């Protein structure tokens, strides 16, 4: 019973959090093996940001100008190397709490968990989705860039972001863990606009599902429809088209509660239309999109 | 920049869970030094939850059979006693895990954060407020019971809540860790039924706060208002009545952002009065009010 907008437990990623230093300016780093993984704009100070060469500020730094401290420890850089926009500082000392990993690129829709860390520690943990335009609408103050983004599956966890860039309009961006950044954006200290973000459809979806299940069911109309009737509307409404390979994702939500897909692709295109009418559905006024399905049918089943 | 629902890092609450068993029932407990917190109705069967009589059921226990299991491992019961609405379980190990910690009564309209638990493992990480009727709109489902609420000063996890109970409404209930129940409920399976679920004022107030830090203004009217003013429309809209003490916490964000408390108050009374017309505040529909004043200086400081 309850719906809630829930982060990963994030235990296993705050025993990977490392501050680094490289010079006097400090970020976050993520420790996994003996491999240090932290924004390369470590190296930049405030005016190279506004126009950095980073192989040519790279070639002024030695090992032992990234001081990495591992709780109130030094941790001893051995090799650095720069992969895209992240930097790789081998340490000498592997984590004795690295969990079991993969590095995993996100596609937009995805949501994830965000640990937010300043100076190597960790302030609070949220939910986030990659946006349609590949950002993301985080909370990030100052020395939070390395903050990562991660999925949990059993006892493996995937990373798939680490916070690199704040746009003039206060939403986010950043990369990979092998430093390509979603979207165009670039870690420079220019100005850099984010294109249409689009409401993620298949997520609206699975959300109702999820309302349904849990006993908020006004909504429901007396409709059906297609997929390319409901596109039309989808598209009026700047929500994600609708393909059958969401369609596909939504069988086991539609199995659950007898609400064939497009009978609730019927109902949320009503809504569009009409509007909430003052109503909530999961104590929300306005329709959820950082619900994946598979969110869904986790919180819905208890996945631990 | 940005406004998250953010709950705190779980990893010092995650290694402190383990599963206890007692018969055919199986439910979380809390491991902290050596002592196991868990609900007193890991005892009943499904028919004794109709009209348990605990102290009964509690005679035909012994300290062998309460089964606790910390991962796959399982620890010695050397005692055990019941406090109120919790058995403490003596076992034979202290956690190795315990993290600084104090158990502490909350008040309705205070935050924590919750770690959802099945089996003694961790699921996910979400935050709450103790209702002003002291339940908790949480996201629960079977064998969720003995899953703990905490907040967390730097290293010091100050546990407040442990849940017993889903309401037919679907609201949860539960204790702080002293077995003491938030609230007039009782752990038994009747129906039971919540006063009004009155909105907390100054955490809207709060909110509004973060939301003029975090660029959205639209709201900001040219009024003023008093107290008693305002607490007539607090009435009128099932808000909570807004008292000096609330005032005064709410202080530091005054101070921040230069908008008095009672003009902030007269902004909230016009929304109250006009609503959204289909506006947004920090990308919500409706007023939040589940971010304490404490949770937004933290959130938007980047406490630790
Ligand atoms: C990155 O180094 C960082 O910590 N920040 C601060 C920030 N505030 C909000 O989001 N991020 C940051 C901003 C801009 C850049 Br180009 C890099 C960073
Ligand atoms: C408690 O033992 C438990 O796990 N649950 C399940 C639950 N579902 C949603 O919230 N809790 C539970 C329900 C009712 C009682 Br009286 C105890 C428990």
């Amino acid at each position: 019973s309850g719906f809630r907008k829930m982060a990963f437990p994030s235990g296993k990623v705050e025993g990977c959090m490392v501050q680094v230093t490289c010079g006097t300016t400090t970020l976050n780093g993520l420790w996994l093996d003996d491999v240090v993984y932290c924004p390369r704009h470590v190296i930049c100070t405030s005016e190279d940001m506004l126009n950095p060469n980073y192989e040519d500020l790279l070639i002024r730094k030695s090992n032992h100008n990234f001081l990495v401290q591992a709780g109130n420890v030094q941790l001893r850089v051995i090799g650095h190397s720069m992969q895209n926009c992240v930097l790789k500082l081998k340490v000498d000392t592997a984590n004795p709490k690295t969990p079991k990993y993969k590095f995993v690129r996100i596609q937009p829709g995805q949501t994830f968990s965000v640990l937010a860390c300043y100076n190597g520690s960790p302030s609070g943990v949220y939910q986030c989705a990659m946006r349609p335009n590949f950002t993301i609408k985080g909370s990030f103050l100052n020395g939070s860039c390395g903050s990562v983004g991660f999925n949990i599956d059993y006892d493996c966890v995937s990373f798939c972001y680490m916070h690199h860039m704040e746009l003039p309009t206060g939403v986010h961006a950043g990369t990979d863990l092998e430093g390509n950044f979603y979207g165009p954006f670039v870690d420079r200290q220019t100005a850099q606009a984010a294109g249409t973000d689009t409401t993620i459809t298949v997520n609206v979806l699975a959300w109702l599902y999820a309302a349904v299940i849990n006993g908020d069911r006004w909504f429901l109309n007396r409709f059906t429809t297609t997929l390319n009737d409901f596109n039309l509307v989808a598209m009026k409404y700047n929500y994600e088209p609708l393909t059958q390979d969401h369609v596909d994702i939504l069988g086991p939500l539609s199995a659950q509660t007898g609400i064939a897909v497009l009978d609730m692709c019927a109902s949320l295109k009503e809504l569009l239309q009409n509007g909430m009418n003052g109503r909530t559905i999961l104590g929300s006024a306005l329709l959820e999109d950082e619900f994946t399905p598979f969110d869904v049918v986790r919180q819905c089943s208890g996945v631990t």
